[PDB]
């Protein structure tokens, strides 16, 4: 009843491709991917690992590999040198998170709304996929071009970051799609409010309590009712009471529309290169 992953693995000599930049620290870098014998040029990033975390990254590999989706991270493939390197799209407005901190002062409501849309479009994907992600944030959500995110970070995927965790998993380690969703209200809430830490200040210890208390956390300045409305639904106990994926995607769909109605926001060589999404 379960369908076989066909899903192709691409092992790249080391030839194929070269490292250009140091992205951060194993490590990643910046790069540019030759095809063997193709006469494209591909941006990515290389992360190559420097040990029995070996095991950890075949399973990224094995996740991103499965996938399939415009917004969700896709491997380019992997390099078994002395160590284990992948290859995967060049996101190059870094993370999302950080993105929405170096710009608050100009990002306007379409971006953000457009932003949910895309995410819940990954996440409804994932879903589909059968893989839950238990570690949807901000902080693991990748900028292609400012119109186009990605969802990525796929070591936690499944066919700890306690403050943005529904409850259940707090708890008892439960994970669905529905507790998804929940770090998914957190997440929209780390954009809406540009990049605001969750709970910040509150010790993790205390995060369990509190929301059985029944907060959560507060309406960001520029959410109207029904904005925040959406994101208090992801944060119901009860998980079959929070929203669907698909539904996520109607709704901020329908915002999207007319954002300054949902959102109030002060202000509203190089030669052969092919985008990764262009690759097939
Ligand atoms: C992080 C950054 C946004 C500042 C840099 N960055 C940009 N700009 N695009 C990127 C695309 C991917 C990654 C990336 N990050 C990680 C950590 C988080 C495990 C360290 N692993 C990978 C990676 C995964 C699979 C693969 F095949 C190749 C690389 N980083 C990218």
């Amino acid at each position: 009843g379960e369908a076989p992953n066909q899903a192709l693995l691409r092992i790249l000599k080391e030839t194929e491709f070269k490292k250009i930049k140091v992205l951060g620290s194993g490590t990643v870098y910046k790069g540019l991917w030759i095809p063997e014998g193709e006469k494209v040029k591909i941006p990515v990033a290389i992360k190559e690992l420097r040990p029995k975390a070996n095991k950890e990254i075949l399973d990224e590999a094995y996740v991103m590999a499965s996938v399939d989706n415009p917004h969700v991270c896709r491997l380019l493939g992997i390099c078994l040198t002395s160590t284990v390197q992948l290859i995967t799209q060049l996101m190059p407005f870094g993370c999302l998170l950080d993105y929405v901190r170096e710009h608050k002062d100009n990002i306007g409501s379409q971006y953000l709304l457009n932003w949910c849309v895309q995410i819940a479009k990954g996440m409804n994907y994932l879903e589909d996929r059968r893989l839950v992600h238990r570690d949807l944030a901000a902080r693991n959500v990748l900028v292609k071009t400012p119109q186009h995110v990605k969802i990525t970070d796929f070591g936690l995927a499944k066919l700890v970051p306690i403050k943005w965790m529904a409850l259940e998993s707090i708890l008892h380690r439960i994970y669905t799609h529905q507790s998804d969703v929940w770090s998914y209200g957190v997440t929209v809430w780390e954009l809406m409010t540009f990049g605001s830490k969750p709970y910040d200040g509150i010790p993790a210890s205390e995060i369990s309590s509190i929301l059985e208390k029944g907060e959560r956390l507060p309406q960001p300045p520029i959410c109207t009712i029904d904005v925040y409305m959406i994101m208090v639904k992801c944060w119901m106990i009860d998980a079959d009471s929070r929203p669907k994926f698909r539904e996520l995607i109607i709704e901020f769909s329908k915002m999207a529309r007319d954002p300054q109605r949902y959102l109030v926001i002060q202000g509203d060589d190089m030669d052969d290169v092919v985008d990764a999404d262009e690759y097939l």
